[PDB]
């Protein structure tokens, strides 16, 4: 297939850019990682993640990151968003980002049974090495965006739990931050122009055909129903993607979703482009971001901590 190899040629051409910022980029200081570890008995290379943490701890626990990394679904692994997990790390959090099979290989399904296995790993071996899981942020960029959105629904859920074939983990999600997600991809044909066949290839890939994905393929589709946990959306208006972001904020109040925004205007500047405070973790703005992702979360968290007679 042609499609195949055009979609493949132009994350090649991605590959190439992420390679060489990383060899330029300056690395966050301070953190200590711990690689390439299996999350379940197979020897997929994509079936393995990375933890994160400060390289000094201010105590044995604290509280947890968890990243799904973005790609369009047909690209990445644990490595790619490294420079970001460690700049969060670095910040007093425990954080661990997976691997997931990628498409076509695998579809929508395969990915989501990857995160959640992934999840349950850490349910039972993250709290022993320093995970508190009492306190959870979930984050997810572009098409980990698009996942960490379904995850959060299907973790509610026992009707979406046995369509995607997995099981819920024994911890919940204090807040799920999606940056410039795609957390509705069959809006994607419409416009796209002359990229519409491309469009329905990435959806034909996600959906494997079964009918069940199709209708469940949506943040809209899933969210219906559901207490949620809030949830905080970053971007801006130089997003290429920011019109599913916009999208997306019509789901949340449809759905009384509680949010936050952090939507950088196009007055800020063209440099502000698609999930620049994951790739770019040391300019000013990514930090701004990222800080108050970070603020955002500490304060749930410590609502819960009063909320529970903990504080
Ligand atoms: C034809 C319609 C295809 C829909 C692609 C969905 C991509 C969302 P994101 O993971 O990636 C964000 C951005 C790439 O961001 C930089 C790399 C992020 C890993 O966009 C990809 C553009 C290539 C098609």
């Amino acid at each position: 297939e042609a499609m195949l190899a055009k979609v493949q040629a132009s994350w090649a051409q991605t590959a190439a850019r992420d390679k060489a910022r990383y060899a330029d980029e300056r690395v966050p200081e301070d953190v200590h990682w711990e690689t390439e570890y299996r999350y379940e008995q197979s020897a997929d290379p994509q079936q393995t993640l990375n933890l994160y943490y400060p390289a000094k701890r201010r105590n044995a626990t604290m509280p947890t990151v968890i990243d799904i990394h973005g790609g369009g679904w047909f690209y990445g692994d644990r490595n790619l968003n490294r420079n970001y997990c460690r700049y969060l790390a670095s910040q007093g959090y425990a954080v661990m980002g997976m691997g997931y099979r990628l498409l076509p290989d695998v579809d929508l399904r395969g990915q989501i049974q990857d995160i959640f296995a992934s999840l349950r790993w850490l349910s039972h071996f993250g709290p022993q090495r320093g995970f508190d899981l009492d306190h959870v942020l979930l984050t997810g960029d572009s098409a980990g965006g698009h996942l960490a959105s379904l995850v959060a629904c299907i973790q509610q859920s026992a009707e979406l739990q046995e369509l995607f074939g997995v099981s819920r983990v024994n911890f919940n999600f204090t807040l799920v931050a999606l940056v410039c997600p795609v957390a509705e991809p069959s809006k994607l044909p419409e416009a796209a122009g002359d990229m519409s066949d491309m469009a329905a290839f990435y959806l034909d890939k996600l959906s494997g055909g079964d009918q069940a994905l199709v209708d469940h393929l949506n943040f809209s589709q899933v969210v219906k129903g559901l207490d949620l946990p809030p949830f905080m959306l970053i971007g801006g208006q130089n997003d290429s993607f920011y019109l599913q972001s916009q999208a997306l904020l019509k789901v949340f109040d449809a759905n009384h979703v509680t949010y936050t925004t952090k939507l950088w205007p196009a007055s800020a500047g063209p440099h502000l482009k698609h999930v620049f405070n994951v790739q770019h973790w040391e300019w000013p703005e990514s930090i701004e971001t990222n800080l108050e992702m970070l603020r955002t979360f500490d304060a749930l968290s410590k609502q819960q901590d009063q909320a529970e007679e903990n504080e």
